């Protein structure tokens, strides 16, 4: 436009809910409603208190998962571009973007707790899902897993930014595509974790 004085302004990234990995069991669960959403990424001011390590996310448009890792929260560009994230205190800035990676950041929220880098060097990975979905995945490459039981490409769908863990729970890296034939996944891409610790140098 032309007119900058009706030039709108994109919303913050607004935490929705949380995958619960604490117990025995996983599972999501919602702390904060369609309405409540909306009106957070607009003022960027969520007052919410935040848990756990995998936070679900959304923007006006998209939902999609983020990630708590060496105290940033990381997610991927295609869902967040470069939009603040809501807080206490109002919309944070992001830390680190990287589109080239698909990957962006923000300082972890106040009472989220963050996953350890992996470093056992193990090729049997757990994925994540934005349902709680924990799905087996054989480390293929330095970004690939292949699924040892292949999901059409909806079971995975939202579920960018977040984790592939190890056997011990450390983070290997963030889930970013889906390697899809005729709509069925039998594979992923992820940014690796080393990728991550890169960018925060
Ligand atoms: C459905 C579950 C998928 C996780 C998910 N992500 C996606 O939908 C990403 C977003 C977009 C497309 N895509 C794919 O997965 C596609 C697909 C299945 C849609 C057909 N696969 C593909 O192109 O494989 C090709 C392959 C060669 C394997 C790509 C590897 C290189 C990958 C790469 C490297 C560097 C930069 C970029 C890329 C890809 N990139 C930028 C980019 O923007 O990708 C999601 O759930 N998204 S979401 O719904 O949460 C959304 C709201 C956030
Ligand atoms: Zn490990």
């Amino acid at each position: 436009g032309s007119h900058m004085a009706s030039m709108k302004k994109k919303g913050s990234v607004v935490i929705v809910g949380r995958i619960n990995l604490s117990g025995d069991t996983a599972y999501a669960q919602q702390t904060r409603g369609e309405e409540g959403c909306q009106e957070t990424s607009q003022t960027g001011r969520d007052k919410n208190q935040v848990e756990g390590e995998v936070q679900i996310v959304s923007t006006a448009t998209q939902t999609f998962l983020a990630t708590s890792i060496n105290g940033v929260l990381w997610t991927v560009y295609h869902g967040a571009g470069t939009r603040t994230i809501a807080s206490p205190k109002g919309p944070v800035t992001q830390m680190y973007t990287n589109v080239d990676k698909d990957l962006v950041g923000w300082q972890a929220p106040q009472g989220s707790r963050s996953l350890t880098p992996c470093t056992c060097g193990s090729s049997d990975l757990y994925l994540v899902t934005r349902h709680a979905d924990v799905i087996p995945v054989r480390r293929r490459g330095d970004s690939r897993g292949s699924l040892l039981s292949p999901r059409p490409i909806s079971y995975l769908k939202g579920s960018a930014g977040g984790p592939l863990l190890c056997p011990a729970g450390h983070a290997v890296g963030i889930f970013r595509a889906a390697v899809s034939t005729r709509g069925v996944a039998k594979a992923v891409d992820f940014i690796p974790v080393e990728s991550l610790e890169t960018t925060m140098r």
